[PDB]
């Protein structure tokens, strides 16, 4: 399949692809979830959720895996790290909790409300449904297994946050030696405006490639 | 030691801890550069330069290691992978090379000018130099190694670029659990200014710490 993107169009066999939908959990989408509550703007999300339910029934009718993150932890945190990892300092879940004591233990926490995928996205049988630890999905995790033990080579990024775990999981893929093309009209940012700028400016200049929805499904036709 | 930095200020100990300078060659500070050639401003990186000077020496004397990054490839450029590696297809050196001929092999190359260190930075015995064959300095190094084998758990960044080498490597370091802390005035991005805000955001808000030179040798001063 050839896809139009920036900065130049690639190929990418869809058979030998797959579709990763990043952390869309009502921690990173929906009012009243972690980001909401840690101060975030996540009131744009709508068109986000329906693009990548698109982009989702596209993918899987050519044949791509679709892979689903879902980032957090035990609710005691253990596998947040302790005072210390970096993350426990880091993590603005983990902040927001410590300044909201009613609030411990329900943020990305497995089994919870604000660890669930929203709603209207949920994994088919054959789906692989990956918890990850920390931003990125190729740190901690049987991700990187998993694509080689089937070949797959081409990424295409969907999800929330564009800056933090889908620019982080892109940005690792391409070390990796995956070929890494986000839809940009299925992300959004942690953090203003410019945020989601520059991480697709960093993504088409020095990471891998962007194109959109409509593109995708388009190209995925045939 | 206490070192003031946004969000919060951080304790560490110097002794424990890394200066890292990234990738201070010609190619991404000096004009006629790779990055000059390629189109991106490098016309305000002078002091930076002598901002990393200034922190070289506060941190040497206070005993942490400093460790040079030199990034490039073989002059066949071998290293950088060939058409089956996406760097092979996002590197600017490369694309640049591909569009002005009389530059092949002129470009991030192994004894070349555009790959030397600039002039006014010169490794002293003891320093580590270390050259990477991607923009992260946790890909396929020893770095994590070498850090591991000191006990070092604090990294502090200067260098080119903000966003590409920079970022990548302190994202990378805290996914293995380092404390990275960048100084804001001792880097310069590649692109636009958004791309140096945005990344000193990113750092700031979900990875590390930010903080500047001069609070920088003020914390080590004792």
């Amino acid at each position: 399949t050839t896809l139009t993107a920036r900065p130049e169009a690639i190929t990418f066999d869809p058979q030998q692809s797959a579709l990763i939908v990043v952390d869309m959990q009502n921690a990173y989408a929906t009012p009243g979830g972690y980001l909401d509550l840690a101060g975030f703007d996540v009131s744009t999300t709508r068109p986000v959720i329906a693009n990548i339910q698109t982009a989702v029934t596209a993918a899987r009718a050519a044949g791509m895996l679709i892979i689903w993150f879902q980032n957090g932890w035990d609710e005691q945190y253990v596998e947040a790290g302790g005072p210390g990892s970096p993350n426990f300092h880091k993590s603005n879940a983990l902040k927001t909790m410590r300044k909201q004591p009613q609030l411990q233990g329900k943020l990305l926490a497995k089994g919870s409300w604000d660890y669930q995928l929203v709603d209207e996205l949920v994994p088919q049988p054959g789906d692989i449904v990956l918890p990850k630890p920390r931003y990125s999905g190729f740190f901690n995790t049987p991700l990187d297994s998993i694509l080689r033990s089937r070949g797959i080579r081409h990424l295409v990024f969907t999800g929330i946050a564009t800056n933090v775990c889908v620019e982080s999981t892109l940005r690792d893929g391409f070390f990796l030696e995956y070929f890494g093309v986000v839809l940009e009209d299925a992300t959004h940012q942690a953090g203003p405006k410019f945020a989601q700028k520059a991480a697709l400016f960093n993504i088409e200049t020095f990471f891998g490639w962007v194109s959109d929805v409509e593109t995708f499904c388009d190209a995925l036709s045939p």
